[PDB]
């Protein structure tokens, strides 16, 4: 009893926190590749984290008697230049979710669907959380990820950020 | 380190086990849909295991000096007549995965790679225990799952199943 | 403080909310009488439920400076050929609850009161959850209900139904 | 010590006892083969304890300056056509059980042996146990056991049975 | 799905360990029958380690879609000399047990059948500490089994031996 | 009992543990006279590690019937140009220690040697183990080393790795 | 600081306690093979006990500014004729490890060598214990060793000898 154009807004949103899981496991193996064993894990488990947000997407689908649809996930497969240049990626993808999230909430406003606005709340809030985590990050490598002694320790604070 | 071939083949078998959770988590949506709620629970906490399958093979890749590449998708979108086609198909797909673990197996004695035949192990025995898990809720669907009733029970006990 | 609209769609609600306790209570008297004491038990328990749902617009109204006003409740009595129809019209009851919380959402957007609008985020999450309960039952009742067997059982689930 | 009578009439209880647990033993794999889990583990359970059934009469042997001796045993093997057909012979094979029992007490009260009348006085009760168990199961199978449904629940039942 | 070979290779198996078993089970009536408890009793309980290696491998044939069949199984009663002579019985039932074990996994190897192969690596395992328990009782006979009085002590340590 | 063939490769084995043992020994000397204790105290630990590797292969051969020979072993003594250098030795000699693990284990499969190859397995798994250990010391010192503030880090960190 | 022949001495006697390891360590090879197996385990033991005490050694070096050499090491590979001779070894070689201390702390004492000859009392005194030690070893033998009921026994003492 959602709206089709609603569905598939959020079924959309649930392939992009897929995609995006998969796209942070594949940096993880950039990052152990080029010896940023810490970031790696940082990757890894933020990766999980975004599986979680796929599920709830996923369930607020299920739980309106609509059938979530997995569609092709394109590989996330690339080459970056530095690991300053990965979290810069990092950041840009997570921009991107806030914006559709955005997107998703206007539209539900528009249709009326507040089911649907007030379930996107939790995203609002998430992704305003996110977005300063991997800022975070970025100010980091900008404030110290000039040498390699300097990599090393931001290496060692990523191999238990956000672990609270 | 290892030889190409069995570079391939892992990063080809850890891409099936990552299509195995997305498959498994589609079909739990297929059970939602249906009002199969249990079955849809054990699909879901399936998907998570096959997820867990994945990295194994993702982080022996990157400990042996390789870069794990996953590969694109295929959407595991489908339709099924019955919940007992579904759980057919979840069978066919652990015997896939079974033979080309030990086609991994075997490619790993003939090219005299003797960590990956020991890493690969972890998988025999998986899938030892995998085709029982899955094979039993076929038994299960044969014996009782030819009434509303018997859907009711099994889809109760798949809810905790394996747990 | 709220304009007069606003008032009186929050006071019309708090008497839905009152009418649907007092049809759940209602409708367990039918399913005891029918010999379903589990649906009975949870038709009671539900009853109780929507009460608070009352008493939380009724909460709100004074707070807001407000008379809250419990107007002539219709009986809620009425007869059903079965326990599957009873429960259609459970399911009913809560789509048109859902709807007029979506209007009265609405009603507080376009008169730009973030206070109501605010006030009713809890009814919009509690009718998601009250809507997917329902729709379970009458899912179950779909796949078992059709021989006294399965109603038994379906019984028996419901006595401790989500609790 | 005891008469040639007595000490061939034990070695031979026995060794009919090593063969109970062998044919328990051997139906539980029936029982797995055609998706009967519960009913198995059940088999299994009792196969163990009919060894201590063997055991004890090993013991009795020994301690009274004999050398029990294990003869060979026949293959337990068999074909069945039901879970039913299976537990009747189960139940014919305790009252076997029962019945050489009772044959030995009496051997014992006319050889005036009552060291053996009274070591046999645990069997005399163990066996009055063992027939209201399989007994039991038969009941059940009589009772629901005609559908896939029926047989899904006692199969379940079996596995946690007298446990 | 495993091969008709594996399958009947590992049911013979099974009846080994059954038959073992019972051999040891017999082999500790004579021991009770010439006044050696302690021998007994180990013997006994070993009786019993062998049921569950009978009924591991009887499990391993279930779970892959199997029927495991008992056969006839002879008649363990033997005559034996000394106390010596019944274990050095007991060390060639476990040389034999280990070789049929070794044969078992060559099949496997052979037939490509790695699940098997897996399977057996617990018996490989499990077959090398038999042969060194059967083996030290042998020695502990050979040094000190000359005398009643050394027997005496033999058969004490044998009441107790391997319950840890 | 094993092949001579089998017992020499096992026994040769045996004395290259203790070789890396004494080795570890004599570098983290190296490594206290050139101030960095923690590497030191590392290396320490890990020549103890190495002597355990030696003792299983001494008893694996002991409790087939053989007798291990401790043969002579020549100085561990050697000039390094750095730590980097040292370490760089360090990951050269368990790559040389993997590849002679590796010919043992295809050694022990081409001789049907079962018993072997299984023990083998302990040394596969753990040499991909000490492998991942020492690449990332190698690691650590290529990001951070190039200055006496980061092999004043690595050194602490170094101090309590791996335990 | 240390003279050159205290840093000698010193290298020396820490090749010796490394030496006398790896023979006992051969030696419970001996034992092991001969059936002996609480003597392999107290040699095995000792082996390792041996091993700290050249640790010791090693980290004096280390710490008082030198650079510790572990020289070839020779083959401890011997025969022995009975049990008692390698116990006759084992005293023998203890013999020579006290008197090689006494000779490193009289020479401290002739070179004035104060924090050198304090170090070596933890030597003087464990070598009367490691003394008394293999002294009563040889003396169990030489009473309770003729019989292979004897030998039997005192193996099992051995097995748990100097556990606490």
């Amino acid at each position: 009893h959602l709206k089709p154009e609603m569905i598939e807004k959020l079924n959309e949103q649930m392939n992009l926190e897929l995609y995006s899981s998969l796209l942070y496991q594949q940096m993880s193996a950039w990052c152990s590749y080029h010896t940023f064993e810490g970031a790696a894990a940082f990757l890894r488990r933020h990766a999980q984290e975004e599986m979680t947000h796929m599920q709830r997407l996923f369930d607020y689908l299920t739980d309106t008697g609509n059938l979530p649809r997995i569609n092709t996930v394109e590989s996330p497969f690339a080459e970056y230049s530095s690991l300053d240049e990965l979290f810069q990626e990092t950041y840009k993808l997570e921009q991107l979710i806030t914006q559709k999230i955005n997107e998703l909430a206007h539209a539900a406003m528009t249709n009326q669907d507040y089911p649907t606005f007030n379930f996107l709340q939790w995203y609002v809030s998430e992704q305003h959380e996110e977005e300063k985590l991997f800022k975070s990050i970025i100010d980091k490598l900008s404030l110290a990820g000039k040498s390699g002694e300097g990599l090393y320790f931001i290496d060692k604070e990523l191999s238990t950020l956000d672990t609270q």
